[PDB]
């Protein structure tokens, strides 16, 4: 059949519709019912789609994916993982993107130069890994590893798993990217199946068209705030409706991308001619005619059932402004300025941050640039300190030459290196004093306390990069570009009009410079070596195997209220240089969750000495004085990044289990990866049975079976002792990964010795 193949880096590696359609059509015959998209591109992937029982919600499906995609800071550790497994060449498709570990300070040339100077053992380390394994790299400056899937490897009906929460922007060219932790990864890149719970379907179906202020961004600010940062837990979100034509590839990009903001396992649009478009912009036209061909298969069937169904007219959506702590909380720019004053929300932006992976397109960029003209035009500048950070050099070296970058210079702006930076926190910002109160607006995704500049006190908003611009001119809150009036040089009142720019470059994409390294499948003679004195990177040691024994009178080093996302585990910002190093990164263990016996963070009492301490201490005491411990904590824990290390820190300090009212899905994941029992209670109520003093023995080890709960003895200090029910989400092929220690011990007694 057709020999079209994967990308211009894989030409050898053909895509297989012809696959995807023989699997479809034999799930398809054993269901008897019209399926979604993502039911096709998923149960199309299938390992054994003729065995494989399927049901939403309840089933784990062994899947087979196209490729694997690892950003720089859980990339390493990924590659620490395949290191220990002991194979040779990664097996299916698989590239390493440096965007994570760079700096914002200066602007991009000098902040690049830099990041390079200060994380030289770690680039050196991917390279020399991707070398040897037949990993691709992708250098420091080359981009955020989204915005470099999608301009050149996601296409119509790909399975791709990214370990990174916001892998899900590929679904803007039709497939389903899933985010995963560096386990996941290893197991794909092994060859060894990989199991996804069979995800449950919200469909929003989109009508009527967009205009004027009204942008994608502003769509899933809608969905965010209509289904809560919970609502699509264990399922993917489908588009659909007469309304997904009039939004652009680029665009569904961005509404599929801040889809993980509501814990979707992913976001998928139908494949439709605004990809197709894409694709032949991008030099995959190959790619577009031969999905052209399997088109059938890479949209729903007619009559196909949504668990959840969401109507959204796009002619009647408003431009919004999310936050300021949760991306769930709503407003429409018109009324935000109203609230923030009702509020003690700082009116008064000092910065204003335009791009990221989420909204960092030649679209994005044209329709700010077309709003800083006009400010410029009147003689203006920002009141607010404006950045600019490009998804990728082909959009950096595209928009400096479309003559964008330019305006958002003259209006202020700074050009940052095309990297995460500010997104992540990876910024030395220095207008504030740490705890001063401050407003700063972002075109991004996340604004969770203190992400972007650590520091607690900042009121971080989320809208679209046209909005940021026309609100860092005003330098407030208070301005609504709808409605008000701007004051030029003058003397002249003006308003600002609607911005409208070209979706796509009028010639084709400027590549910008050499940044991609093609593994040597010649050489592959590389030593990946570690110095056994290096701060940043460390070879792992294998987790003990499980003693066969219940686990008894465990100590609660913290029982957690509220809140309990990934970052509050395992934080970011500073700690990105030992995310290669168990050790020294194990000294972040969950110092930003909140107590609930004093009701602060990084202050636990220590059981022994009866001394309030840090976390990550006291759980290194009782790990040098025998205590074996647990975290109690209460719904969606785990929420936010992909980042597994908010689970090997745990097992490292000598945790044994966590047990929360709910999971966020990746992590619990990785808690199960490392040999951890992640549980929820039976009823969640019995939380508040659990006070900080009790120990607790988690009782049934022995006979540990699917869709049987555990029993959980809570053992009070006074003698009195109640027995609760807590159950778990385990099927067979992770009670061995229990039994083992860890997921990668298991593999490893596979491996024959
Ligand atoms: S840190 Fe921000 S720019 Fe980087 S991949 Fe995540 S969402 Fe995208």
């Amino acid at each position: 059949r057709a020999k079209v193949a994967m990308s211009h880096f894989e030409p050898h590696e053909y895509i297989r519709y012809d696959l995807l359609e023989k699997n479809i059509d034999i799930v398809r015959k054993r269901l008897n019912r019209p399926l979604t998209l993502s039911e096709k591109i998923v149960y199309g992937h299938l390992d054994d789609p003729a065995n494989q029982e399927i049901e939403r919600g309840k089933t784990y499906l062994r899947l087979r994916p196209d490729r694997v995609a690892m950003q720089d800071a859980t990339a390493q550790m990924a590659m620490l993982q395949f290191i220990s497994s002991g194979l040779p060449k990664v097996a299916v498709p698989s590239t390493i993107h440096c965007d994570h570990l760079i700096e914002a300070q200066l602007g991009g040339e000098k902040d690049l130069r830099r990041a390079k100077d200060i994380n030289q053992e770690v680039y050196n380390f991917l390279a020399t890994a991707g070398a040897k394994y037949g990993v691709g790299f992708w250098r420091p400056g080359s981009g955020i590893i989204h915005q470099i899937i999608l301009e050149n490897y996601a296409y119509p009906g790909v399975l791709l798993i990214g370990t990174d929460s916001h892998t899900p922007n590929g679904g803007g060219l039709g497939g389903i990217c899933i985010g995963v932790g560096g386990a996941d990864a290893v197991d794909v890149m092994a060859g060894i199946p990989w199991e996804l719970k069979c995800p449950k379907v919200i469909g929003v179906k989109l009508t009527g068209s967009l205009s004027g202020w009204t942008s994608p961004k502003d769509v899933i600010l809608k969905v965010a705030g209509i289904l809560t940062v919970k609502g699509g837990t264990g399922a993917i979100v489908e588009y659909h409706g007469p309304g997904v034509d009039s939004i652009s590839c680029t665009g569904m990009a961005t509404i599929c991308n801040m889809g993980a903001e509501i814990g979707a396992t992913t976001s998928v649009f139908p494949y439709n001619h605004r990809m197709k478009k894409y694709l032949s912009k991008t030099g995959r036209a190959d790619i577009a005619n031969l999905a052209d061909e399997f088109k059938d298969h890479l949209v729903p069937d007619p009559g196909c059932h949504y668990d959840q169904v969401i109507e959204i007219n796009l002619s009647e959506l408003k431009p919004h402004i999310n936050g300021p702590f949760t991306p769930d909380l709503a407003h429409p720019v018109a009324e935000v300025g109203s609230v923030a004053e009702k509020e003690g929300w700082p009116l008064d932006i000092r910065v204003g941050l335009i791009g990221s992976c989420t909204n960092s397109s030649y679209e994005d960029m044209g329709r700010s640039a077309a709003v800083a003209k006009q400010a410029l035009a009147h003689g203006l500048k920002c009141k607010s300190q404006f950045t600019i950070t490009p998804g990728s050099e082909q959009i950096r070296a595209t928009i400096e030459r479309d003559g964008y970058a330019q305006v958002l210079r003259d209006v202020g702006g700074i050009v940052l290196a095309n990297a995460c930076g500010p997104c992540i926190g990876q910024w030395d910002r220095k207008d504030i004093k740490k705890g001063e109160k401050n407003t700063i607006v972002t075109s991004y995704n996340r604004n969770f306390t203190g992400r972007n500049d650590a520091n607690p006190e900042t009121h971080a908003f989320v809208t679209s990069p046209e909005i940021v611009t026309a609100l860092a001119i005003a330098g407030t809150l208070k301005f609504n570009p709808e409605t008000d009036f701007l004051t030029g040089k003058d003397g002249k009142k003006f308003k600002l009009e609607a911005p409208d720019a070209d979706e796509l470059p009028r010639a084709e994409f400027d590549p910008g410079q050499d940044t991609y390294q093609h593994p040597p499948k010649d050489s592959s003679g590389q030593r990946v070596d570690v110095s056994p004195t290096s701060q940043r990177l460390q070879l792992l040691e294998p987790f003990d195997k499980w003693d066969g024994k219940d686990l008894e009178d465990l100590q609660i080093l913290i029982k957690v209220k509220g809140k309990c996302t990934t970052d509050h585990i395992s934080a970011a910002g500073p700690w990105l240089k030992f995310r290669g190093h168990l050790d020294n990164i194990s000294n972040n263990l969950l110092i930003g969750a909140i107590n609930i016996e004093n009701r602060k963070a990084n202050s636990v009492r220590n059981a022994v000495t009866q001394e309030f301490g840090p976390v990550p201490d006291t759980a290194r005491y009782y790990k040098q004085h025998g205590i074996r411990w647990v975290v109690i904590g209460d719904e969606n824990y785990g929420e936010g990044s992909s980042q597994e290390h908010s689970a090997l820190e745990p097992r490292h300090l000598g945790g044994r289990a966590i047990i929360t009212k709910s999971f966020a899905r990746i992590h619990e994941t990785n808690l199960k990866k490392q040999g951890l029992l992640p549980l929820t209670f039976a009823d969640p109520a019995d939380y508040n049975k659990i006070h900080p003093v009790d120990k607790l023995t988690i009782q049934g080890l022995k006979d540990f079976a699917p869709g049987k709960p555990l029993k959980c003895i809570i053992k009070h200090p006074n003698g009195t002792q109640e027995t609760i029910l807590l159950n778990h989400t385990f099927n067979e092929t992770q009670i061995e990964w229990f039994r083992a220690g860890s997921a990668l011990n298991r593999m490893k007694e596979l491996q024959q010795k």
